[PDB]
């Protein structure tokens, strides 16, 4: 599923993401936009280390979900990476919350540092009613 901007905003708010571990909704939106373009089936194989990023938030199979084919992997969130490819993003949200519980926080995603950090991100939730 490819979410519409405001549709996603309201959905993340309902799932309790606004201000989770100090992370504003606008920031989560900026992250999803650049990671997958709000697409739940987005997958990206990292040939260099043999891991794959899954879903709307591009969660890595080496630490957060299990796909069985990732060398030296762990399952921190304890999910099947398959769960992060559903149209229903409840599991992707639970995984994303787990990622930011580590000290790195939102910085865990390099794309956030490149395109969201220290920028004006109000634009991602403008006019959505959240």
């Amino acid at each position: 599923k490819v979410f519409e901007r405001c549709e996603l905003a309201r959905t993340l708010k309902r799932l309790g993401m606004d201000g989770y571990r100090g992370i504003s909704l606008a920031n989560w939106m900026c992250l999803a936009k650049w990671e997958s373009g709000y697409n739940t089936r987005a997958t990206n194989y990292n040939a260099g280390d043999r891991s794959t990023d899954y879903g709307i938030f591009q969660v890595n199979s080496r630490y957060w979900c299990n796909d069985g084919k990732t060398p030296g992997a762990v399952n921190a969130a304890h999910l099947s990476c398959s769960a992060l490819l559903q149209d229903n993003i409840a599991d992707a949200v639970a995984a994303a919350k787990r990622v930011v519980r580590d000290p790195q926080g939102i910085r865990a995603w390099v794309a956030w540092r490149n395109r969201c950090q220290n920028r004006d991100v109000r634009q991602y939730v403008q006019g959505c009613g959240v």
